[PDB]
Parts: structure tokens; C-alpha cells; sequence
DNA sequence: TCGAGCCGGAAGTTCGA
DNA sequence: TCGAACTTCCGGCTCGA
């Protein structure tokens, strides 16, 4: 359940782009038990990023990193037109 | 009445060409 | 060698039960 890694293999070929990455892992294996895909146009929600939040600190050789820093990081993450935040609730993500 | 998550700004080091 | 890129630290705002 974390064909990621597995998916991806994607070696050190270059750090991976942020969005690609993300990106790679939401259009991947179900995203049900862990957080919420809708099956309709193109809607994302964070439900629990229980393993996501650890694995994006991980990556970083960090133990754990709250969610408060997705909301950081990605929010000044509005230099391009690729992730925007929906104004709707909190843990809902969207993609252009 | 009380706590929790979200956002605002800046600085610092490294990548590919 | 050049410029941009993403990350992390400090402290502040408002909502629901």
C-alpha cells in the first residue's frame, strides 16, 4: 500500500519535484484508507495524512513534522500555477 | 470560557545550465 | 559562476462545544 516507492523508483535521479511528486502519489493506488479521493471531476481532501505527513518529513531525514507545515511550505508554494488550496474548508487540496 | 489548526514573513543553502 | 527554488523559525487569528 505504498507503491510510492515503488511506483516512483524514480532513483536519485535529481531530487523529485515537489508537485510531481504529490501529484504522482494522489492519481495512485486507492487513497481510501488513508484519505479521501473523490471519484467525480477533480476534488482532494486530506482526511489523515497519517503516513503522508510522516513520509514528507521523512524525506527530509526529520522523525515527524506536524501538517502546520504543509499549510507553510506549500501554501508560499503559490509561485506557480500547479497546486492551489480551496477556500472552502482546510484539508481540502485542489489542482489546476 | 478554553484549546486547536491555519496562516504571514524572512533567511539560508543548493540545483541545473 | 548566475539566479531561482524549497525549507524552517517566531509569533498571531479566529471557530466550535
Amino acid at each position: 500500500v505504498i507503491p510510492a516507492a515503488a511506483l516512483a523508483g524514480y532513483t536519485g535521479s535529481g531530487p523529485i519535484q515537489l508537485w510531481q511528486f504529490l501529484l504522482e502519489l494522489l492519481t495512485d493506488k486507492s487513497c481510501q484508507s488513508f484519505i479521501s479521493w473523490t471519484g467525480d471531476g477533480w476534488e482532494f481532501k486530506l482526511s489523515d495524512p497519517d503516513e503522508v505527513a510522516r513520509r514528507w518529513g521523512k524525506r527530509k531525514n526529520k522523525p515527524k513534522m506536524n501538517y502546520e507545515k504543509l499549510s507553510r511550505g506549500l501554501r508560499y508554494y503559490y509561485d506557480k500555477n500547479i497546486i492551489h488550496k480551496t477556500a472552502g474548508k482546510r484539508y481540502v487540496y485542489r489542482f489546476v
